[PDB]
């Protein structure tokens, strides 16, 4: 019960749907950091028939299409699929969307994202994006030049 788990932590008043205060004080009781248009993003994008209400079905939905594109954007970034990302895949990914940065800026970013302090695991990765409404790789980068301070 992934979602559930989160859904029913987020609605207080428990009467099955999420509004946006539930979903503000919400993400900061569970201690996880967002600004106000990245949790409105979720939400605009999250409440698909536009009642200005989650229920259990469009969170669920939303997080399970979310966790899909951040896998994907996963899986393009390592090379060798050794299940891990180095440095040099950043670099390399970043190469063929015509950025051309050095290898410790990608340890830059690596480090901004990993905790054990080594390069970053699926684990890692998908916890870190998890309540990152970004979407693909693009937003990824932008998302990591407004994180690291580097401009790319
Ligand atoms: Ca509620
Ligand atoms: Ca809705
Ligand atoms: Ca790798
Ligand atoms: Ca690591």
């Amino acid at each position: 019960t992934r979602y559930e788990t989160l859904f029913q932590a987020l609605d207080r008043n428990g009467d099955g749907v999420v509004d946006i205060g539930e979903l503000q004080e919400g993400l900061r009781n569970l201690g996880i950091p967002l600004g106000q248009d990245a949790e409105e993003k979720i939400f605009t994008t999250g409440d698909v028939n536009k009642d200005g209400k989650l229920d259990f079905e469009e969170f669920m939905k939303y997080l399970k299409d979310h966790e899909k594109k951040m896998k994907l954007a996963f899986k393009s970034l390592d090379k060798n699929n050794d299940g891990k990302i180095e440095a040099s895949e950043i670099v390399q990914s970043l190469q063929t969307l015509g950025l051309t940065i050095s290898e410790q800026q990608a340890e830059l970013i690596l480090q901004s994202i990993d905790v054990d302090g080594t390069t970053v695991d699926w684990n890692e990765w998908r916890d870190y994006f998890l309540f990152n409404p970004v979407t693909d790789i693009e937003e990824i980068i932008r998302f990591w030049k407004h994180s690291t301070g580097i401009d790319i």
